[PDB]
DNA sequence: TAATACGACTCACT
DNA sequence: CTCCCTATAGTGAGTCGTATTA
């Protein structure tokens, strides 16, 4: 076993030379070299730029040194980070530091001092552990290896790519070991704060802000990134040209998946990987002997997909991104919004210096959002400018707790638009007409055109045939693309489409075309129940049209909304009804006839609906609706001028809501059904065994278990965790105290075990679903190349024929050979429930839908 | 000696 | 009372008592 059967030294030289082996020499000293990167920076590189980190580094590493002489000088208590901190290089200390940083600014939402700091901690724990390792195998690929030309030459440019080593060919010293941490919470908190703190010290890039000080709930402290620094990111050209994600693509084929960790990454001198990530050590420990051939085999053909980067899609992304007005919307804009100015009538203590208190509250929050949609941005660009002249480059893999599965490098093909846009398949085919008919599909479907059958979507193409043309002959003066539903992707189709017309039907295309499945989830309970009703509304069944569950949920709201204006509640009095005189308050309880009227003058929409009935399959019933539809529609439609129909809002969002989750509920009553059977288990499960006086306890609290149609086996255990809270003297300031999970769990937290069962169950059932249909498409058709985004699926033009059948049969196939309730059911019977036993029950009416008409549905990919 | 950093508690919160 | 997103996490000051170390 890896651990202790070799040498430091033998450890850091496995690595290379199977990677030399096979590859050559020059790549696999390359693919080290940037796993390396991860833990510091090449003083090669570095040198060589002589960008924001050639000042950066410097500074950070100088005041490192410089604090451990001030530590070492005085008497008394080393402070906790110290200790761990001393062992650690210094100039690896301020790499990780200023990384993990920008990295963790690529949030929008969460930068409290809590998470920043533990990410930090995280790294410099792994390069504390490693980086001995890390050290000779720097010091060994540097050596050039030992004879033979041909063998060095390795690569050979041979247009044949370089396929995946072979499991038996990995030496023992290569099957990793130990992807989970081993420090305290409290002391990687601490080791992250002193870090952060030195950052800002040496140099101003960032800077803790307090946010709303007094309120118990939201009270909290953040890392901002200091204006100056958000300025030279937005407005010079590579100011993060040396600063790269944590996880970056491989250069080589991936290292196959054969146990629980290590696979993916080849160095040795890294934290080596999971092959599931969960919230404990313990929580993996129980894959490892689990025996689970498909997933494995999943997970490594993905793994294994060629890419490279699309240089045409890239050429205008460099250029339009710095542009102080961009033809993509989504594109963060360069300028900050200056805050609303005050009224002049400040002192006015009406609801004006409240509403500015939120108007500029909305301002701040905006350009956080705007700041971090910006550094996201100029890493994915630092990373495709990087590999843009590669041959070829790959993507290792993870899967969540539940199954799904996730490329793991930061910039990847399952990101946004822009992402997605610069990266392609690395080996092609002759797109044919059959090949070509999809692209064309894939084009329509980038733009807005998806919801009209497809010989619409060739007419849409067909019609804009010179607009496209122009586009990709001229795509920064013709601009037609930019404002596309997807801008981007949309392009690199454009590019693509002219490539055809110049070289017709033998064009070789890799361009990835991409099959959506319609709401995932509502399919699968749809499947699994067979509810006929339900399916259509998604799209299992053969349509002449699509059928838009969004739209359909909304023209019953509609029904129920004239209805309720005909007929309904009167406005009822004030509350003071109840009692005599006191609270005149509540003078409204806006009748059912009202409320319909105003929502009516609202509108409502496909739009209304849509944002509150894919949180369906999270959790979110008939109460959480109203605080969506607040918030989503109504709120900002205040806050925007209209909604002056919405006198009393809470009241209107409250009746909003019931009339969703009604119409929801006799849409696609299956789907619901089913979600409360499995949040009665959970109930359950979860559930301690009392009684009367004897609170003994036969059964403890039990975790939720099932395995999945292809053999991955999942656990569900949430559980409530002990907090603390540390106290740091912060830049010789104040006290920074921060409230933080330990790594120290206590009892199972039975809400959030019956909120979170039917979420993740169907997840983690169509993420089987998507494994099953890799291996598939794989063995019966001759797919190798793969774009995987859960419940998107797609490839090369000349291979989406085949996939476009294989998603379609693939689920038929497992549905009517797995009854995944009933399975469920024998699970947590003899292993669950003890006495009582009952009152739960009752597995949901299959219905009368037909599996088989999936493979005639033509809008159900997926 | 007598400085040092910080866990533990406890309060009050524009 | 939206689930994963290799997740996540109320705050600072006033006071005390401890094991450390130059």
């Amino acid at each position: 076993i890896a651990k202790n059967d070799f040498s430091d030294i033998e450890l850091a030289a496995i690595p290379f030379n199977t990677l030399a082996d096979h590859y050559g020499e020059r790549l696999a000293r390359e693919q080290l070299a940037l796993e390396h990167e991860s833990y510091e920076m090449g003083e090669a590189r570095f040198r060589k730029m002589f960008p924001l980190i050639t000042t950066l580094l410097p500074k950070m590493i100088a005041r490192i040194n410089d604090w451990f002489e001030e530590v070492k000088a005085k008497r008394g208590k080393r402070p906790t980070a110290f200790q761990f901190l001393q062992e650690i290089k210094p100039e690896a200390v301020a790499y990780i530091t200023i990384k993990t940083t920008l990295a963790c600014l690529t949030s929008a939402d969460n930068t409290t001092v809590q998470a920043v700091a533990s990410a930090i901690g995280r790294a410099i724990e792994d390069e504390a552990r490693f980086g001995r390792i890390r050290d000779l195998e720097a010091k060994h690929f540097k050596k050039n290896v030992e004879e033979q030309l041909n063998k060095r030459v390795g690569h050979v440019y041979k247009k044949a790519f370089m396929q995946v080593v072979e499991a038996d060919m990995l030496s023992k010293g290569l099957l990793g070991g130990e992807a989970w941490s081993s420090w305290h919470k409290e002391d990687s908190i601490h080791v992250g704060v002193r870090c952060i703190e030195m950052l800002i010290e040496s140099t101003g890039m960032v800077s803790l802000h307090r946010q709303n000080a007094g309120v118990v709930g939201q009270d909290s402290e953040t890392i901002e990134l200091a204006p100056e620094y958000a300025e030279a990111i937005a407005t010079r050209a590579g100011a993060l040209a040396g600063i790269s994600p944590m996880f970056q693509p491989c250069v080589v084929p991936p290292k196959p998946w054969t146990g629980i960790t290590g696979g993916g990454y080849w160095a040795n001198g890294r934290r080596p990987l999971a092959l599931v990530r969960t919230h404990s050590k313990k929580a993996l420990m129980r894959y490892e002997d689990v025996y689970m051939p498909e997933v494995y085999k999943a997970i490594n053909i993905a793994q294994n997909t060629a890419w490279k980067i699309n240089k045409k899609v890239l050429a205008v992304a460099n250029v339009i991104t710095k542009w102080k007005h961009c033809p993509v919307e989504d594109i963060p804009a360069i300028e900050r919004e200056e805050l609303p100015m005050k009224p002049e009538d400040i002192d006015m203590n009406p609801e004006a210096l409240t509403a500015w208190k939120r108007a500029a509250a909305a301002v701040y929050r905006k350009d956080k959002a705007r700041k971090s949609r910006r550094i996201s941005l100029e890493f994915m660009l630092e990373q495709a400018n990087k590999f843009a002249n590669h041959k070829a480059i790959w993507f290792p893999y993870n899967m969540d707790w539940r199954g799904r599965v996730y490329a793991v490098s930061m910039f990847n093909p399952q990101g946004n638009d822009m992402t997605k846009g610069l990266l392609t398949l690395a080996k092609g085919k002759p797109i044919g007409k059959e090949g070509y008919y999809w692209l064309k599909i894939h084009g329509a479907n980038c733009a807005g055109v998806d919801k009209v059958p497809f010989p619409e979507r060739i007419k849409f193409i067909e019609e804009n045939h010179e607009n496209i043309m122009a586009c990709a002959k001229s795509p920064l003066e013709n601009t037609w693309w930019a404002e596309q539903d997807s801008p981007f992707c949309f392009l690199a189709f454009c590019f693509e489409y002219a490539g055809v017309q110049h070289h017709g039907l033998s064009y070789n295309c890799s361009l990835p075309l991409a099959f959506d499945g319609s709401c995932s989830g509502i399919q699968h309970f749809s499947a699994m129940l067979r509810d006929e009703v339900g399916g259509r509304a998604v799209n299992l069944l053969p349509s002449e049209t699509v059928q838009d569950i969004y739209g359909i949920v909304a023209k019953k709201v509609n029904e129920i909304l004239q209805a309720d204006a005909i007929n309904g509640t009167d406005n009822e009095v004030v509350t003071v009804t109840d009692e005599n005189t006191g609270e005149i308050s509540e003078k409204v309880k806006l009748g059912t006839k009202a409320l319909a009227g105003q929502w009516l003058a609202y509108g409502v929409t496909r739009s209304v609906t849509k944002r509150s009935v894919m949180t369906l399959a999270y959790g979110s019933k008939e109460f959480g609706f109203r605080q969506q539809v607040l918030e989503d529609t109504i709120q900002p439609a205040i806050d925007s001028g209209k909604g002056l129909m919405f006198t009393q809002p809470n009241q209107a969002a409250g009746y909003m809501a019931k009339l969703i989750w009604e119409s929801v509920s006799v849409t696609v009553v299956a789907a619901v059904e089913a979600m409360n059977w499995l949040k009665s288990a959970a109930k359950l499960l979860a559930a301690e065994v009392k009684d009367k006086k004897t609170g003994e306890i036969l059964r403890k609290r039990c975790a939720v278990h099932w395995v999945t149609p292809d053999g991955f086996p999942v656990w569900q255990e949430y559980k409530k965790p002990i907090q603390t809270r540390l106290n740091l003297m912060f830049l010789g300031q104040f006290r920074l105290q921060p409230t933080i999970n330990t790594n120290k769990d206590s009892e199972i937290d039975a809400h959030k075990q019956e909120s979170g069962i039917a979420p993740n169950f169907v997840h983690s059932q169509d993420g089987s679903h998507l494994r099953k249909t890799v291996v598939w498409a794989h063995e019966k058709y001759g797919i190798e190349s793969f774009a995987l985004i859960h419940d998107s699926f797609g490839t090369i033009p000349a291979d989406a024929a085949n996939l476009f059948k294989a998603v379609r049969e693939t689920m038929v196939d497992t549905y009517e050979s797995c009854d995944v309730l009933a399975d469920f059911y024998d699970q947590f019977a003899d292993q669950l429930h003890e006495s009582q036993l009952d009152k739960m029950p009752a597995l949901p009416a299959k219905g009368n839908l037909n599996l088989r008409d999936i493979l005639e549905s033509d809008f159900a990919f997926a």
